[PDB]
């Protein structure tokens, strides 16, 4: 019969490519088909390089993908139509803004998966530690947290303990952090939706000056190579007051050996000053038939089930991955197991994009400009003013002649 071949997140990153193969592989046991996993790089931009090959041959070799939040207006060519697979009904099930994205041309590129923000993760034990009772509101706050704390744990005799990790790697993680970054200093969103290019301001140059301001001092000299991963890796060995990362990194820090478990909360991240947005960047993923397939009635199937609501459940309750299921955010076995979801829930739904809608198939090369001005600013080569002078005009090349 048909061999069913996926590809989509990695196991490079915590639990997901395992997951991802266990879902796929139980798809195929309760269908009676044959199936195969195959495995991505970490980072989503060498991923999105990966699949391209794929596309540009018109491979059959792989029969869905998983999609990045970013990526619906640049592979919408190599998606089959899922519109016409699923009713009205069927496609209300999930968050309309979430159908919304996934949908260009009026093509309905692919089925949402999970999402994702970016949230503040904290040690509470290190608060109560050192006299504070809530965590930071504002990033004035948590660098004062963090110096403090830092202080008294290197006193300690822990070398390797820091104050903050986040991505810094030049890479498209370091675009989600740096939106946080800017849109929390009331800088703006980079791009806007309307196509204005607004990031030359003073309010982003020092949101980026800032972000500059903790590298070697409260965060490692390192962080500027940071992927997710790297980040997770010193936080979860109990070597960092704070993190920015995504949801699944909760259910790894909870994991029985975990040196943190029982240890740490989650909130918004910082900002600016109490009139600022709060900023948490969306991500997520999505899953794409490739027009390409073969076999796009049994892609299609095996879609819906991974999309359906026992396996997005599954990947709450075991990964701590957001559902794209509004249902079940009342689940009282996925609360009971990530309370956060509840608490944090209006955060997730104010996430605030990346430019992808307004940038289209573009958006990869705006992005690599985001993040190589940026990188300049952590490294100390640009300070933030002259940083966001240049990506504006990076971005202006970029995007000129380009419509929504
Ligand atoms: O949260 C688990 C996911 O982390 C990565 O994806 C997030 O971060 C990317 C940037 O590095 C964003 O583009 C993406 O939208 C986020 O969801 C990772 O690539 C995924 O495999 C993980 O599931």
């Amino acid at each position: 019969g048909p061999v069913i071949r996926v590809a989509g997140d990695s196991t490079a990153v915590g639990e997901g490519g395992r997951w991802m193969k266990e879902m796929v592989e139980a798809w195929g046991k309760k269908t009676g088909t044959r199936v195969e996993y195959i495995d991505s790089p970490a980072d989503t931009n060498d991923r999105l390089a990966l699949y391209q090959q794929y596309w540009a041959a018109r491979s059959p070799d792989v029969d869905v993908y998983m999609i990045d939040v970013i990526w619906p207006g640049i592979v919408a060519p190599h998606a089959l139509d899922l519109k016409p697979y699923l009713t009205e009904a069927e496609l209300k099930e999930f968050f309309p803004r979430i159908v919304q994205n996934n949908t260009i041309r009026g093509k309905l590129t692919s089925l949402p998966f999970f999402t994702d923000a970016g949230i503040l993760y904290y040690r509470k034990d290190l608060l109560e530690k050192y006299g504070y009772t809530s965590p930071p509101r504002t990033w004035n706050e948590l660098e004062q947290m963090a110096e403090r704390v830092m202080e008294g744990e290197r006193r300690a005799g822990n070398r390797d303990f820091w104050g903050f990790v986040f991505q810094g790697k030049p890479y498209e993680g370091l675009t989600c952090d740096a939106l946080e970054w800017i849109y929390s200093h009331g800088g703006g969103r980079i791009v806007e939706p309307d196509g204005t290019i607004s990031v030359n301001n003073g309010r982003a140059a020092l949101a980026l000056n800032r972000a500059h301001g903790w590298v070697g001092r409260i965060a490692p000299q390192g962080v500027t190579s940071y992927a997710e991963e790297e980040a997770r890796n010193v936080w979860q060995q109990g070597n960092s007051l704070f993190m920015r990362n995504w949801p699944y990194a909760y259910a790894l820090g909870q994991a029985e050996g975990s040196p943190i478990r029982g240890k740490f909360g989650v909130t918004v991240l910082p900002k600016a000053s109490a009139d600022a947005p709060n900023a948490a960047t969306l991500g997520g993923a999505q899953l794409m038939v490739s027009a390409y397939s073969r076999y796009p009635k049994e892609a299609v199937d095996l879609v819906k089930y991974l999309a359906s609501y026992e396996v997005q459940k599954d990947n709450a309750v075991r990964l701590s991955r957001l559902p794209t299921r509004p249902a079940l955010y009342t689940d009282r076995d996925v609360l009971a197991r990530n309370p956060w979801f509840r608490d944090l829930l209006p955060v997730f739904q104010n996430a605030v994009s990346r430019p992808s809608d307004v940038a289209g198939a573009r958006y990869n090369q705006v992005s690599e400009a985001i993040w190589t001005e940026v990188h300049s600013v952590l490294t100390g080569r640009k300070k933030g003013e002259q940083a966001v002078r240049d990506l504006e005009a990076r971005i202006r090349r970029i995007l000129r002649h380009h419509h929504h």
